[PDB]
């Protein structure tokens, strides 16, 4: 049963070789021996050995698959203080509350972000508004001004959100269900704003994550919507990109989903004093963020120390402060509802087959049954 040391479970995508030598520095001045591994599918294996009493320690995995864990009782609860939690991005501490209790730590934040082509746009346009006018203008070229996957939710969220959408209201480390946002006005001004530019042309319905990542690395397309683990492939691609702000719409910013990466602690660990303490002062720290960082990157980071050094790459800075205005996603068990609801409004609202009163009126209604 572990007992006397610590045993750590983070996906192999991940620098768990700079995780491991934050482990060799605890080992030194505690005699405490850390584990860390990478196991296969490892959020699937975790609900069963933890179930079980069995598992680690501790546990690293973005903070929406944290709520199905918390409410089988799987993590401990965390008390981090006062001063500790003030080191931190506020936002951050929202993605790792599951009803009111603290269950995980903040690592990393990664978000969606407006990537564009340095060569072929001059300023990224600051508005959604002024899209359709710039990608007439880079017809005259035979270039288009954007393309982005339109297929998953995920993707065309920023946009349909801006205006006041949102999945579940959220407001003291508790989501109401039965306070959807996906009906709003605001809501809809978005989706008919996204339907306006694929029946004028200026974006085709059937673009996916595929076909737009080839398009914007094979310089045809000025302007793509992609997140952080995308960078490596447009480095290869050899194309001249920056990293921005997304656009606004109707004067609000747009709110895309942000996913923050967490760390929490088993519930049937004996040694949590331990793990509080390896997390705490070895781990959130500017040495052990970098030790990791070092390995791989986590690109945005949760404490504001670092994330300062960090902000000198423009890109990870411009996903940060997307993320800051980004909208924490829903940990509940009632997100399923809305993942299927809502990419069906917009497969549907796109392709003509219902209308976007129709289609969002049917969404709301399969979310808050």
């Amino acid at each position: 049963i572990e007992e006397g040391k610590l045993v750590i479970w983070i996906n192999g995508d991940k620098g768990y070789n700079g995780l491991a030598e934050v482990g060799k520095k605890f080992e030194k001045d505690t005699g405490i021996k850390v584990t860390v591994e990478h196991p296969d599918k490892l959020e699937e294996k975790f609900p069963q050995v933890a179930a079980t009493g069995d598992g680690p320690d501790i546990i690293f995995w973005a903070h929406d698959r944290f709520g199905g864990y918390a409410q089988s009782g799987l993590l401990a609860e965390i008390t981090p203080d006062k001063a500790f939690q003030d080191k931190l991005y506020p936002f951050t501490w929202d993605a790792v509350r599951y009803n009111g209790k603290l269950i995980a730590y903040p690592i990393a934040v990664e978000a969606l972000s407006l990537i564009y082509n340095k060569d072929l746009l001059p300023n990224p346009p600051k508005t959604w508004e002024e899209i359709p006018a710039l990608d007439k203008e880079l017809k005259a070229k035979g270039k288009s001004a954007l393309m982005f996957n339109l297929q998953e939710p995920y993707f065309t969220w920023p946009l349909i959100a801006a205006d006041g959408g949102y999945a579940f209201k959220y407001e003291n480390g508790k989501y109401d269900i039965k306070d959807v946002g996906v009906d709003n006005a605001g809501a809809k001004a978005g989706l008919t704003f996204l339907v306006d530019l694929i029946k004028n042309k200026h974006m085709n319905a059937d673009t996916d994550y595929s076909i737009a990542e080839a398009a914007f690395n094979k310089g045809e397309t000025a302007m793509t919507i992609n997140g952080p683990w995308a960078w490596s492939n447009i480095d290869t691609s050899k194309v001249n990109y920056g990293v921005t702000v997304l656009p606004t719409f109707k004067g609000q910013p747009s709110k895309p989903f942000v996913g923050v990466l967490s760390a929490g602690i088993n519930a049937a660990s004996p040694n949590k004093e331990l793990a509080k303490e390896f997390l705490e002062n070895y781990l959130l720290t500017d040495e052990g963020l970098e030790a990791v960082n070092k390995d791989k990157p986590l690109g945005a980071v949760a404490l504001k120390s670092y994330e300062e050094e960090l902000a000198k790459d423009p890109r990870i800075a411009a996903t940060m402060e997307n993320a800051q205005k980004g909208e924490i996603m829903p940990n509940i068990p009632q997100m399923s509802a809305f993942w299927y609801a809502v990419r069906t409004a917009v497969i549907n609202a796109a392709s003509g087959r219902q209308t976007v009163d129709e289609a969002l009126k049917d969404a709301q209604t399969r979310i808050t049954k």
